[PDB]
């Protein structure tokens, strides 16, 4: 049958890392920033730690361990654009240890660095995610949570994907997955995903569309001031996210194409890579950003030391 995934997980001790501050927070997530002191060795490395409330419920300890597995599984050959699980520690709570990305979740970076953002970078990233998401498709896994918050920034030239926790790995055949889930990110989901609770690879392509919309709108909220319950009902009326002000009509078409009701009529990921790569060569043509020429952002990775 299929090949064995020989990749391992470094199960490592608590005494060695010291958590500094909380980077991201949610009812589902409480992820820290914390330096790690690796036992005996004379090295110190920064890292991010993710934890949930102490294990009153085992089902809780199972769900977190599931995420550790899948995140673990991808080192595989490995990818430049996909985040790698570093380690794990065991405590009444169960801790995930992920190599920290300095600039944080990409969504925030766009909201604060709206100025000096390039017409180039935005196009470049979409290629970056489209590259990353295809690798997931190749692995027969659906991330199932793609969103702006879930893309990390190693450098302004490099971005990565993360937070698999919802995501579910796929066996051969096994084209689609249906699950009874308590909490999901409704706004970033496909119509069939909301109605039938069915998740596909093309379900992910939808979320991609909303994600790029978030990027092109500079970190605006999808559907500014609209309740979560109503959303399932309005989309079948045909309404989608409005055109972002800065998008040339070519780009918007690609965003709209990701929101087709027919799951097959949406673009596949290889298609998205090629389209955006083609745009990338001449960004000015495909993105009108005021004063785009001369934008500030820093090529060599010069100092970001200040906290
Ligand atoms: C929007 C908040 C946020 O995600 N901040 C942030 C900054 C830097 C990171 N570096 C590495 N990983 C993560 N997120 C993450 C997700 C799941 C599990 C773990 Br241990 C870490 C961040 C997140």
């Amino acid at each position: 049958g299929e090949a064995p995934n020989q990749a391992l997980l470094r199960i490592l001790k608590e005494t060695e890392f010291k958590k500094i501050k909380v980077l991201g927070s949610g009812a589902f997530g409480t992820v820290y920033k914390g330096l790690w002191i690796p036992e005996g060795e004379k090295v110190k490395i920064p890292v991010a730690i993710k934890e949930l409330r102490e294990a009153t419920s085992p089902k809780a300890n199972k769900e977190i361990l599931d995420e550790a597995y899948v995140m673990a599984s991808v080192d595989n050959p490995g990818n430049p654009h996909v985040c790698r699980l570093l380690g794990i520690c065991l405590t009444s709570t169960v801790q995930l240890i992920t190599q920290l990305m300095p600039f944080g979740c990409l969504l925030d970076y766009v909201r604060e660095h709206k100025d000096n953002i390039g017409s180039q970078y935005l196009l470049n990233w979409c290629v970056q995610i489209a590259k990353g998401m295809n690798y997931l498709e190749d692995r027969r896994l659906v991330h199932r949570d793609l969103a702006a918050r879930n893309v990390l920034v190693k450098t302004p030239q490099h971005v990565k994907i993360t937070d698999f926790g919802l995501a579910k790995l796929l066996g051969a055949e096994e084209k689609e997955y249906h699950a009874e889930g308590g909490k999901v990110p409704i706004k970033w989901m496909a119509l069939e995903s909301i109605l039938h609770r069915i998740y596909t690879h093309q379900s992910d392509v939808w979320s991609y569309g909303v994600t790029v919309w978030e990027l092109m709108t500079f970190g605006s909220k999808p559907y500014d001031g609209i309740p979560a319950s109503e959303i399932s009902s309005i989309l079948e009326k045909g309404e989608r996210l409005p055109q972002p002000p800065i998008c040339t009509i070519d780009v918007y078409m690609i965003m709209v194409k990701c929101w087709m009701i027919d799951a097959d009529s949406r673009p596949k990921f290889r298609e998205l890579i090629i389209e955006f790569s083609k745009m990338a060569r001449d960004p000015q043509r495909y993105l009108v950003i005021q004063g785009d020429e001369r934008m500030h952002l820093p090529s060599p990775t010069d100092s970001n030391f200040y906290r």
